[PDB]
């Protein structure tokens, strides 16, 4: 319940809940009352009140009575940056906070305690957080994160008092169309969720990390390469010695400085070489020893320029450098600067306490907050349990040299701790399987990092999870869009009054051709092409991480497999997801039956081309000249901002439904039949007029004894349905088998399939 006070919320309160008399009850009476500078953060609160009382009446206004959220600069000393101080009377709810963040983070406290209990008990508290970035990096990277997924991310975050994420993400370019290769995302998609950060309170921080990991964006660009001696390049490294690869770099900049509103820029500066050596690319050293003036300088020398290069332009920007902390590598002829942020993750170089002592502000971007799809981290295998219940972690704990602890004893500059969300592999997971992952570990950092440490009322993490985690739900505004709009069943599909599916190997508009709809629990849908009996995916084409990301890619027809399962923490017995994932679709509501059709993993839309869509992946890719473009008609994926083509799902019409079960499942060899598998093909007259002449053809397969003929149902009057029944027998064919049966009823035809196993 609400009592004792506050110890139901997350973060936990970081001073205690004082009493008072009486209560204050939410009805759909209240309103929310703010100034109306706040009005896009109190949106929020507003939203959920009316979900928590059951009605649509409640407003956010200049004047009312209810919850009062008051902004006065006078608290700032007492409340700082985020602080805020919340009071419950029977006359109200007041909220007072130094500017928008802290009266923020108090309408998630209020929001957390109505989400329980709409009666609260009168008192006041005053919450103020341990740690100024409360953080995760979330690497967009390669693959996609749809906008509805991180839409729903920063309402994760907003409830949980998260403000600062890390987006190492491509954002289209105007200047350079021929490196955008997907993933991207549109200009006005990032001005949009920036919008929402900005209300919520977050920091939303791009990333283009460089002068390696630069695969994605040089792909296509070969002269901004930095080169072997024999002449050959790597997409993976910039030539920081060109002038117009640095150009290049820095026009990216000026790029994304339209859209996000961050203060930070982040470069990454990873270690340059990627384990190669310098020695192998030397003129980076003698690139280095020109802007110098020294005959010592080094390669190392060179990235150290590069990085404070890049530190002068984001300054003339007013923005503020960050790096991660591998990129401080030893130097002689270059110094670095000492007005970069460093996030520590790597325990190697100089130790971040020495850094701290040295003037750094830190972030602990630690290893052991680190998610993947491809090889889950402890945390992943084991919860958070193994550092919550270790009290010699902490925020102020990073990692250290061959697996020592490093407690950074200048506290003052230490910014935060951030968890990780990296893909690895972008088909062994889909992103609603990432949301669900991660899920233990957002509300762990959020509280260390708000509190400082664990609630005082929850020794171990067991009780942390009972009384907290399992009792705090989520926002109810937090999801965004219909998991599972349609039903499991026999769907058509087809252009808004055009041409229908089908798929036969590859897919093409055909007409007259029934799908089937399976839904997943992580919320997508399985498409079986009842005519190939094939599935429809997206697995041939360019990749990244193992994943289809040409544009333009085609479509096409692949086994199909389970998709009952979902995978989250040690992904036990996560097999098969190369095949899995790629067949899932997510179907999103258009309205009157229409439907946008995006591939789970590949995130791009199910599309017809129209013969006049332009991309370099249509010319070539990654040195490799090959034309792709597809002509009108075709049948392909593109990124949302390059198609508008929505599918419309319906329940057949079919007049005849036809559907075939084998019993038993299982055959055998047999010379007396007594292995055989009786498979009952049932027709179903579904409207309303008499059909005649049903024919019923069944399969012929090699190794197996089938009955040859086809059997005949005289009449079916409507919904009305018949039977015949056809036996089956392998011969020398053992394993998993199927058998098709194809249903004729004057020009109409459709087919059911069945599935024995010979053992
Ligand atoms: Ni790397
Ligand atoms: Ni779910």
């Amino acid at each position: 319940g609400l009592v004792p006070r506050g110890s139901h919320m997350i973060p936990a309160l970081t001073s205690n809940f004082k009493a008072a008399e009486g209560s204050w009850t939410a009805t759909q009476g209240i309103t929310v009352v703010r100034p109306e500078k706040f009005a896009a953060s109190a949106q929020l609160l507003v939203d959920e009140l009316n979900a928590y009382t059951k009605g649509t009446a409640i407003k956010g206004a200049t004047a009312g009575t209810g919850i009062e959220i008051v902004l006065d600069e006078n608290q700032k000393a007492d409340l700082g940056a985020e602080g805020y101080t919340l009071t419950i009377a029977e006359s109200g709810v007041k909220i007072t906070a130094a500017a928008q963040r802290g009266a923020f983070w108090g309408t998630r406290t209020l929001s957390q305690m109505l989400r329980q209990n709409l009666t609260l008990p009168a008192g006041s508290v005053t919450d103020k957080p341990a740690y100024a970035e409360r953080g995760v990096t979330l690497c967009a990277c390669q693959i996609n994160f749809s906008t509805e997924w991180i839409d729903r991310f920063l309402n994760e975050m907003a409830d949980l008092k998260l403000n600062s994420v890390l987006m190492e993400m491509k954002l289209k370019s105007d200047k350079f169309p021929v490196a955008n290769t997907f993933s991207y995302y549109s200009r006005d998609d990032v001005k949009k969720f920036v919008k929402k950060a900005e209300a919520y309170g977050i920091d939303v921080i791009p990333e283009i990390n460089s002068p390696g990991h630069m695969n994605i964006w040089l792909e296509n660009l070969p002269d901004f390469q930095l080169k072997d001696q024999s002449g050959k390049g790597n997409a993976d490294r910039l030539d920081i010695t060109n002038p117009e690869a640095i150009k290049f770099y820095k026009t990216l900049i000026d790029e994304y400085d339209g859209v996000f509103s961050t203060k930070y820029w982040h470069m990454g500066a990873d270690e340059y070489m990627m384990g190669a050596s310098y020695y192998s690319y030397p003129q980076l050293a003698k690139y280095a020893q020109q802007v110098t003036g020294k005959a010592n300088a080094t390669g190392a020398d060179a990235f150290t320029y590069f990085i404070n290069d890049i530190n002068n332009y984001v300054k003339a920007k007013g923005k503020t450098l960050r790096i991660w902390n591998d990129g401080i590598v030893s130097t002689r002829a270059v110094t670095l600067d000492k007005d970069i942020v460093v996030e520590h993750w790597l325990g190697s170089g100089r130790s971040p306490n020495e850094l701290a002592n040295d003037g750094y502000k830190l972030v602990n971007a630690n290893l052991n907050l680190y998610f993947a799809r491809l090889s889950p981290y402890p945390i992943q295998k084991n919860g958070p349990a193994f550092l919550y219940n270790d009290p010699s972690f902490g925020v102020d704990v990073f990692q250290g040299p061959y697996s020592r602890s490093i407690k950074v004893k200048k506290a003052e500059n230490i910014l935060g701790a951030k968890l990780s969300i990296w893909p690895d592999n972008g088909v062994k997971q889909t992103e609603n399987e990432v949301e669900a992952d991660v899920y233990e570990a957002m509300r762990y950092v959020a509280q260390i990092t708000w509190g400082g440490g664990n609630p005082a009322d929850n020794p171990t993490y067991a009780d942390f999870k009972e009384k907290r985690v399992d009792k705090v739900k989520r926002s109810p505004m937090w999801n965004n869009i219909n998991r599972k709009p349609l039903e499991d069943g026999v769907y058509t599909i087809a252009q808004p009054d055009g041409k229908d599916l089908q798929l036969s190997g590859n897919a093409s508009l055909g007409g007259n051709d029934e799908w089937t709809l399976t839904s997943t629990p992580d919320h997508y849908y399985q498409l079986k092409n009842m005519t190939s009996n094939e599935c429809l995916s997206v697995v041939s084409g360019y990749k990244h991480l193992s994943t289809v990301t040409q544009v333009g890619a085609r479509p096409e027809a692949r086994p199909c497999v389970d998709v009952s399962q979902t995978f989250t923490g040690n992904q036990t017995g996560n097999v098969g997801y190369e095949e899995r994932n790629p067949q899932k679709w997510m179907l999103l509501d258009a309205g009157d039956g229409k439907f946008k059709v995006v591939n789970a993993v590949t995130l791009q839309r199910l599309a017809v081309a129209k013969g006049t869509e332009e991309h370099i992946d249509f010319t070539t890719f990654n040195g490799v000249a090959k034309d792709t473009k597809p002509a009108a008609g075709e049948i392909v994926q593109f990124p949302d901002d390059m198609t508008d083509d929505v599918w419309t799902i319906k329940p057949s019409t079919r007049s005849i439904s036809a559907i075939a079960e084998a019993t038993p499942k299982q055959a055998y060899a047999s010379k007396d039949g007594s292995g055989a598998s009786t498979i009952d093909v049932t027709v179903a007259n579904n409207s309303k007029e008499k059909v005649s002449n049903v024919v019923v053809t069944p399969p012929v397969k090699r190794g197996w004894h089938i009955d040859k003929e086809p059997k005949t149902i005289a009449h079916i009057a409507p919904g009305e349905s018949a039977k015949v029944s056809f036996q089956v027998s392998p011969e020398w064919y053992r394993g998993d088998a199927q058998f098709e049966f194809i249903v004729t009823a004057g020009d109409e035809v459709t087919k059911a399939s069945a599935k024995v196993k010979a053992i």
